[PDB]
């Protein structure tokens, strides 16, 4: 059980032909080079508003060291609203499905698609609950980070995905009681958890955030997914056993809550 | 009376790709009812749009054959292309369909009706289905064009003889719900056709990974749309113009609805 606060086993290979969307502006995948197992869990990943996918690649790259295919997309109007996020995650798992089929691509017949997650920072975790609720069970598992939703309203009654959202307690732009309603907006029969970290402000979730605050980051990111698209219960102690412990010890979070 | 067309109707559906190779699209898959027992079958073909591959409109096509239709959905030669690809696409399925119909170890071997053939198409598919029915003209008697996107590409509107059913969502923002109003505007004033711009749905709703709930509305439509104008099937026009439809008004369906029968 490799470590999830630092890279994985596998190396990173990555590519972007073949990627072009009309309902985003650009993606690129990063997955394990190898590619020796039968099939592969994925996650979409976007930034916000004013971001593109290469702000993302501190989170895309170590989800792929540690087995995952990423698609990280930048959406066809950085300057949009949520919905323009929403999009850019169903173009996220249309494509993956999509190159599952495509004979020239390199994850033909690689994709396990009932291990489909969206991941999502700012505008792009509201983007990520949206669309959550509108594929239902087509996605496994929704990670929103920092969202921000503002006016819109996902149809939460409708969320399958084990879900977790993350927050900053410093953070002024999706301020983390804004974030906490949203997550208490959850269904109560979905696995779903809130991490508010403490001292953790809103970029802390594009790469020019604190290198030592986005090691807690990934810790639970890749747990989660872990968890809840592998179903794989070594990274249960990161969540809520031993190591969700020292996590405490070390006053990571101001606020935390978790329904396994 | 006539089974319900928001979920599979009486048939089992079987499937079959040998034989189907054309120099005009990547690939191709035919579903069909299973025991073929009618003298001949109503046949459409079914594409996708830019990006997109046959696999991702499975929801569609086991459906509509489901329903009694031959279904031939097409991978593009060129799924990065223009819509005139597509439209290329869409002729290359007409004629494979002849051949078919021709070919003594095809499945389909003399099973085909020639005038209840029809196109269907999703975004750059659906431009595709309005330039090829234009080139086509009375070769095709239906044509749905579902969220179409033709850029700066005109057709010919005025060679469409097809009975041509315009798909919209009201959230769909690379099909913009105006722009595909214009093209439903632009068909010729001798047709049936008709307009149906759906509340709440966004532009992939047209494959496998949209709505289910909103999907169900679409198959509805599409589905009602064959039987009455290519089967000829009345018992279905409930839907368009009849009590069912007046339903559909009830629960606001539509954010739009045009309908010249």
């Amino acid at each position: 059980a490799p470590a999830p606060n630092v890279p994985g086993g596998e190396r990173v290979c990555a590519y972007t032909s073949g990627l072009s969307s009309l309902s985003y502006a650009s993606a690129r995948v990063t997955y394990p080079c190898t590619l020796s197992k039968a099939a592969y869990p994925a996650t979409t990943l976007t930034g916000g508003f004013s971001n593109t996918k290469e702000q993302m690649t501190w989170l895309s790259e170590h989800l792929s060291s540690h087995g995952y295919i990423v698609i990280t997309i930048t959406p066809r109007n950085i300057f949009g609203a949520p919905t323009g996020w929403e999009s850019a995650h169903k173009a996220g798992i249309a494509k993956l499905r999509s190159e599952r089929s495509r004979r020239a691509s390199p994850l033909y017949n690689k994709l396990d698609p009932s291990k489909f997650a969206l991941t999502g920072f700012s505008m792009g975790g509201g983007g990520a609950l949206l669309a959550a609720a509108d594929l239902g069970s087509q996605v496994k598992v929704a990670v929103p980070m920092a969202p921000f939703l503002g006016s819109n309203n996902p149809n939460y009654s409708a969320i399958t995905a084990k879900v977790l959202i993350q927050a900053g307690a410093n953070d002024t732009v999706a301020n983390p009681s804004t974030v906490a309603s949203y997550y208490q907006s959850l269904p109560t029969g979905i696995s779903r958890a809130l991490t508010t970290f403490r001292s953790a402000s809103h970029l802390d979730w594009i790469n020019t955030g604190n290198t030592n605050r986005q090691a807690r980051l990934k810790t639970l990111v890749t747990s989660w997914l872990k968890v809840y698209l592998d179903g794989n219960s070594d990274y249960a102690t990161y969540l809520d056993g031993a190591e969700h412990s020292r996590h405490l010890a070390e006053d990571w979070f101001t606020r935390f809550e978790y329904v396994r």
